[PDB]
């Protein structure tokens, strides 16, 4: 069996590891390989402050919540244990900030201690009059794919740098099964009108007595275009840029000034704090992730698509990397 | 009016401020001395890390409690200005965590968002059942000691190191008021049975991925002789020591390992933070705060006494340094 993973994101690395791990023993020749165009530190994942938050809105395909909530409890189970400094992986609680109030959210008990803001804590907050306290986590992209690098390469996987052109190609070298997990990028190997980049800045610098999230919201303008505030484990981000189809890979002046003013009103101790570099990535924004297996092929090759994850890549890897793992145990039943 | 303020602590630096801002329009030769044996960063107002939070049993005197909810008001109200990095104030949200179930704080109400943790979360702590979750303040006693002093240098306020002999060797030398701010040390002055030492002892630790604070309480061995994790702006502190009548002013091993192992089993990902420091300090027990005038023989002189804050003098500091004001203001009036 051989099987080849095509992209280094979060989501290619952990449905890697995932579908080693649940049938390493079971296939004897179970040989993986990563191709990838890039890798850490220069993908959207890396981009990423990590925060654990899906979406305000039901997701349109409702097990979206479950594989949320399956990489919630994932995470939240390993936020104690030794190697989780190793994870980037760390608890944080913080606000989220409305106009005008709002519905729950669906994932209002995954996270931990739930609540709605008491009136002496929207005081701090002069241009808001609504919101949410909760507790969630942190999983920094750039410690997390390194992390899983380093498993899988514990585990036989082998890592090449080069631009897929054609999923024909990959099952020309002999591939079995092709895992797509090709970000905002796929469309280049299979037309898909219904994914696009949300294209995103952020700001790191260096704040280190915010200890709390804050996430604004306006709900005429859409989601992650009002200033948030994350703290890291070493810098904050700070952010609040989303706008689709712009593939500019390339920090934009007027975005830098609508983060930094828009997150210094917001928490005015900002002013002074130290700005460390400055990051723009591209969300794969679709309707909904597509996870899910089609057969293309001269003589018939399988692939798992695992893609379209918009700005909840982090939050939702793990139960999308559990279900791609399933739907490679079917293509083993399929194949006798 | 010439008014001598002993100790540079916080109670002794915050005390001479607010008595300036209240009273130099109005006297108009305000000369203001401030005599310490020790400034920061040796000072016990610079081993804590400054967290905000009472004891849990009622305080002695009830009058404590509104002079703590009047200092987190104060510093509430200046937690998100500019100035506020200067201070060394920020928001921090953590827990607090018991064995069995027990009542209530008093200053529930004062601090933000007050509540019980959810048995998910409490699941996170193997050894303890019950506890509560809450947002609080820290005012980290090194930079605003600092910050203290340079509103007062520019306040004509003059600052000697020496140590005091006596309250009447200071109104010899031509001293109105005596403003005696000596903490744990306040006995040599004038003898006190009821002030004796509580040592503490706490390290400092580099693990920025820590964004709450975790207090666990042993009914059994008294507050603060159980783990406590309370990040700072730029480390960690680690404590749990609290000895009554110690006067050892040295580190010693067996609370470093009391310290360390008792956070570590608390947080395990504790065991790969880097060791920073180690300090001693000794807080000014006594059963409740002596604040109150005096007058005392001399040649007579004027003596305000604010000392004995425990483990909770920046908690309730600016309180006490309001009531040492008024009961300034009460001796400008007798003398007309
Ligand atoms: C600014 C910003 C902030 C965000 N914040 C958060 C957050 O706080 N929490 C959260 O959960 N999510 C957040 N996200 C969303 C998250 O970053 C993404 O959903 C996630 O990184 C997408 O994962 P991915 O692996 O599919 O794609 P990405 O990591 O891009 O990985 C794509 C991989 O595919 C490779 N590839 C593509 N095409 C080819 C090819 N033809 N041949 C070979 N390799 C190819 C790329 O080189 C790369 O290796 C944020 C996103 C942005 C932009
Ligand atoms: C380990 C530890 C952790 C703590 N953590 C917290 C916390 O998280 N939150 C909280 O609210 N509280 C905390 N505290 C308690 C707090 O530090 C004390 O209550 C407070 O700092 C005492 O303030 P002070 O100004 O009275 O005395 P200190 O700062 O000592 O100031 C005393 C001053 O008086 C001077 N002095 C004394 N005698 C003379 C003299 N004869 N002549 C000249 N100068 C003299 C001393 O040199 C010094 O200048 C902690 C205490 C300890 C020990």
């Amino acid at each position: 069996m051989r099987v080849v993973v095509i992209g280094a994101g979060v989501i290619g690395l952990s449905t890697a590891l995932c579908i080693h791990e649940r049938y390493h023993s079971v296939l004897q020749p179970l040989d993986i390989k990563v191709y990838a165009d890039r890798f850490t530190p220069l993908t959207t994942t890396d981009v990423a402050a990590g925060l654990w938050q899906p979406y305000l809105s039901d997701p349109n395909n409702p097990q979206e919540a479950d594989w949320s909530q399956q990489t919630f409890d994932y995470l939240l189970s390993h936020v104690h244990s030794p190697n989780a400094e190793n994870l980037g992986l760390f608890l944080i609680s913080g606000y989220n900030l409305f106009h005008e109030a709002i519905p729950d959210p669906s994932w209002k008990d995954t996270v931990l201690g739930f609540r709605k803001l008491t009136p002496r804590e929207l005081d701090m907050f002069p241009d808001y009059g609504y919101g949410w306290f909760h507790t969630s986590l942190i999983l920094e992209g750039k410690n997390y794919l390194q992390w899983l690098t380093e498993r899988l390469t514990e585990r036989g996987v082998k890592f090449f740098q080069r631009k897929v052109e054609s999923f024909e190609e990959v099952a020309r070298e002999g591939a079995d099964v092709i895992v797509n997990c090709t970000g905002v990028w796929a469309g280049a190997l299979q037309r898909d009108p219904l994914l696009q980049p949300g294209r995103g800045q952020i700001m790191k610098v260096d704040a280190p007595w915010m200890k709390h999230f804050i996430l604004t919201h306006d709900l005429e303008r859409g989601i992650y275009n009002s200033p948030y505030i994350i703290p890291g484990t070493q810098t904050v981000t700070l952010g609040g840029i989303f706008q689709l189809g712009n593939w500019s890979e390339l920090n934009n002046i007027q975005d830098h000034n609508t983060i930094w003013e828009g997150c210094c009103r917001l928490e005015p101790t900002l002013k002074n704090a130290r700005i460390i570099g400055e990051r723009t990535g591209f969300r794969p924004v679709r309707p909904q992730i597509r996870l899910e297996r089609e057969q293309l092929t001269g003589p018939n090759t399988e692939v798992i698509h695992n893609y379209g994850h918009g700005g909840y890549g982090l939050t939702i890897h793990w139960g999308c990397a559990l279900e791609a793992a399933k739907l490679f145990g079917r293509i083993l039943e399929e194949k006798k």
